[PDB]
């Protein structure tokens, strides 16, 4: 019993072939700087022209918005939040920032630096269905609310988040929007003019494309102190040699998610489906979130008798590779037990198995999981006594 | 014609070695090295040696922290603005000590830094290209913060005294930045024999790609990070790894040091030799001294053609070089010299760098010596006073 199969899509995913061989040539055969003038340097000008023009479509940007290549979303996050407090609140009559408690780390603990410099945060506890609402961070913005960030969907759950209502509702008071969508590139469709969004980042490697690159959407050039500081690279917002590759790359490997989303609706929620009817045919298995508002390609499932990690290890002993995620117990409006995500930083939190699937997942790979996943349940729920 | 690349200083080529090492780490090998499955560890030991590779090539030491940044720029961003955090914003200090020839991504830091209140003394450098270590010494005040002085220059290749700086600074108790890009497999490199508590550096100077630099920490020393979040690089810098950009830079700062070792005559003799031949034109004067310079590097001005139209010539002929700041003075005897100097001065004017790298041929340099004099008498012929 033993298949590699990869179902922590969520995590990070494979680089496209053709994404890598987009790539290939600007390492050893057009190397040269692209601030040089020389024929070296500009050689590789039109691949990051058509790069950066592959990323404006398939976020539906518009030219007076810019596309800031960063290193990650980490940094696209940093420097939001950073920048946003240097602008409005350092140095203006803003103190306020609002966010949910189910943001990357990237998102999070900048937050909590922040409230150590001074700043107001409310990380917004998330619903039974793993969203936030707009009614209420409405109810919480008030006059010297800076900024609010919502991530766009969930990396745990998969739940995507009203983002269009909640930039109306930012829209109304005058609040800047920033939201980390790095979980809706390839999964969702993404129109930056339609979620309404002032900031928006992104990660190549969530959607097939390399490591070390990410990027950050600003709607119509607004103003952000820059995080990097330096050469008047990237419009003079990040210096930096530019990342000739990642960013060839990260273009190609957009084109593909924007292309392949509709295989991803189809076909990956058909897989998607599959595995998740047969997982919770198994008794006392509860899968968080309503699939209805998820993203094509998310399970997270809660086994009752099972602890999360040696439902994991046993599952890599089978080839199976998967994730964790937070959950807690509730009842729905017909008082059954469900169980609904929560903050990890929770006392009501366990851990329950996330399979996250790609463009690439094959039946084949999912009748493997689904035969190991209720191999694993069985087995570990055969060795304990509190298990009824 | 002949295409011919000199501006080494710029970017260099991946080596076919180093990117060889790269290649499984973007389809064969794609896990999350932060998860706990069979896909994300498969890269586990790619990473610890590459780690070990630039620790041994830096001379770091175990107790020393080596943390990956996204370029040198990011490195030198974190150095300034978070020691500009914990002993400025959150101490007793006020002052930033550096040299107004350094990298963009240090002079509009510093000068952002102003922006906050931050008092900045841009230390002239002298007739060499350079600023001594006396010089820094009477700037330091009590107040002082960090002392940050590039390694080696870009433009002129010089070589800083940085040992001789890094005592002055300890007798002072002040911490000690290099941006130390334009050193790595060009200069012999010891963090520990130059006393610097952070250097900066950037894999693809050295042959490495595009998208990963690094930051030298010493001692473990704290600094609050630039980039928060997951405890990714010890917890000092968030942010998932570039895998193959860390594998890439760990073969190239190992092969970059092994070409230090053995192949620094090679490189070094086409320097002097083109540099002789271009001396050989009348009125040319190579700036920065040779016994002081990087082995690659070359700024020479031409008497009554402009830096910009002899680069653009030269572009021309294939040959792609770069451009450097210089300002006309004396020396003792009063001979006519040019000298470094900042960008932002008045008396500047432009001279031509040209740097090489372990992959330049004699071929290439010899087309180069060629069409250097043929443009020098075409482009002199209708400039100026000649």
């Amino acid at each position: 019993a033993h298949m590699k199969v990869y179902l922590d899509n969520n995590a990070t995913t494979i680089v496209d072939p053709e994404v890598k061989a987009a790539m290939d040539p600007y390492f050893t055969q057009i190397y040269g700087n692209p601030n040089s003038l020389h024929d070296f340097g500009t050689e590789c000008h039109p691949a990051l022209r058509k790069a950066m023009d592959q990323m404006y479509e398939a976020i539906g940007a518009r030219d007076e918005d810019d596309i800031v290549v960063t290193s990650c979303a980490t940094e696209s996050n940093n420097w939001v939040l950073k920048g946003v407090y240097f602008d409005l609140i350092k140095n203006g009559d803003k103190d306020h920032i609002i966010t949910t408690e189910v943001e990357h780390p990237s998102v999070t603990a900048t937050c909590r630096w922040l409230e150590e410099q001074g700043v107001r945060v409310t990380y917004l506890p998330v619903n039974q269905d793993g969203v936030v609402e707009a009614h209420t961070v409405r109810d919480f913005i008030t006059d010297k609310t800076a900024l609010v960030s919502i991530m766009w969907a969930n990396n745990e759950t998969g739940a995507i988040f009203p983002v269009e209502e909640i930039s109306e509702i930012c829209k109304e008071k005058g609040v800047l929007f920033h939201t980390d969508g790095v979980q809706a590139i390839g999964k969702i469709p993404v129109d930056v003019i339609r979620a309404g969004v002032d900031f928006m980042s992104f990660s190549a490697h969530k959607f097939h494309g390399p490591k070390g690159v990410g990027g950050l959407y600003i709607r119509n050039g607004h103003p952000l102190t820059s995080l990097l500081h330096g050469g008047e690279h990237m419009g003079g917002r990040r210096s930096g040699t530019l990342n000739v590759p990642g960013i060839v790359g990260m273009g190609k490997a957009m084109e593909l998610a924007t292309y392949y989303l509709k295989f991803e609706e189809e076909h990956v929620r058909k897989l998607r489906d599959k595995l998740e009817d047969a997982i919770l045919e198994i008794p006392d298995t509860y899968s968080v979130g309503p699939r209805e508002n998820r993203t094509p390609n998310t399970i997270l499932v809660s086994v009752r008798g099972v602890e999360g990690e040696a439902m994991l290890w046993d599952l890599n002993r089978a080839g199976i590779a998967a994730s964790t995620g937070s959950a807690c117990a509730s009842e729905d409006l017909e008082a059954n037990p469900i169980m609904v995500a929560v903050g990890a930083d929770s006392e009501l939190a366990h851990t329950a198995v996330r399979l996250s699937l790609s463009r690439f997942t094959t039946e084949e790979e999912i009748d493997y999981t689904i035969e190991q996943f209720k191999k694993a349940v069985e087995r570990l729920r055969s060795i304990s006594s509190s298990y009824a």
